[PDB]
């Protein structure tokens, strides 16, 4: 494959021709790199803003695995057993809408421009946030939504498969997971799915400050490499 193009700070028209709308990806440089959280999330802060809240934590290496599981605790409860004792699972609080949560963590955010250039409601956005220790992996999927991934803590290793490859990405036959990779992308298995050796693919190393454009229905697969934290945006 080939590097994920930087850019910093194109114009609007710039990313509506060149990437929006032919649906290709790009990391927005210059844009979030000074949004408050870059500077004020540390796991202190994230402990005493958030602290006593419940949140939905995802339980084990994939959410593919068999023995994966949900559960809730407090996000104080979920820094001291996931993050820094030693953890003896993989927790990863994933997808969740804290922003709507906890208003106050909203302040240190910003809807990117570039949103505006869809056809929906700023309102109608929904901002998820992805924070969990090194070693998270999200399988590789595909979402119903564009999408602006920001990276505020620690690194995530990034891989991009355009629809058009999807033959060679073996959705689950299952309604449910028909949007998930049956291929773990960093292990495949090349005896039950060839096709995948061969298909092309984008990759990045996606770090604090800045934004991945996934294009709506470009399949994904984020490894994180350190403590991390995103915030999704999902728009339309
Ligand atoms: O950061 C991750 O682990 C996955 C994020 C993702 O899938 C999304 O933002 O849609
Ligand atoms: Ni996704």
């Amino acid at each position: 494959g080939s590097t994920v193009p930087r850019l910093h700070r194109p114009s609007l028209q710039h990313f509506r021709e060149q990437f929006l709308v032919p649906g290709r990806p790009v990391i927005l440089k210059g844009v979030a790199d000074h949004w408050p959280c870059m500077q004020k999330w540390s796991l202190e802060y994230i402990q005493e803003i958030a602290g006593c809240r419940t949140v939905p934590v995802e339980v084990g290496s994939r959410y593919t695995d068999e023995e994966w599981s949900q559960t809730l605790m407090t996000v104080n409860e979920f820094i001291s057993k996931y993050i820094v004792n030693e953890p003896r699972d993989v927790g990863y609080l994933a997808q969740h809408q804290l922003f709507d949560q906890i208003p106050e963590l909203k302040q240190d955010i910003s809807i990117p421009d570039y949103c505006s250039l869809g056809d929906g409601e700023e309102e109608e956005i929904t901002i998820n946030a992805w924070f969990g220790p090194q070693g998270t992996i999200s399988p590789l999927h595909q979402d119903p939504q564009q999408n602006f991934l920001v990276q505020v803590m620690g690194r995530k290793y990034i891989r991009l498969y355009s629809p058009q490859e999807s033959g060679a990405l073996y959705p689950h036959d299952t309604h449910l997971l028909h949007n998930t990779s049956q291929v773990d992308v960093e292990n495949p298995d090349l005896e039950k799915f060839p096709k995948f050796a061969k298909a092309p693919f984008l990759s990045c190393i996606l770090s604090p400050g800045e934004i991945l454009f996934i294009p709506v229905k470009y399949w994904h697969y984020v490894r994180a490499l350190d403590l991390s934290f995103s915030v999704s945006f999902w728009w339309s």
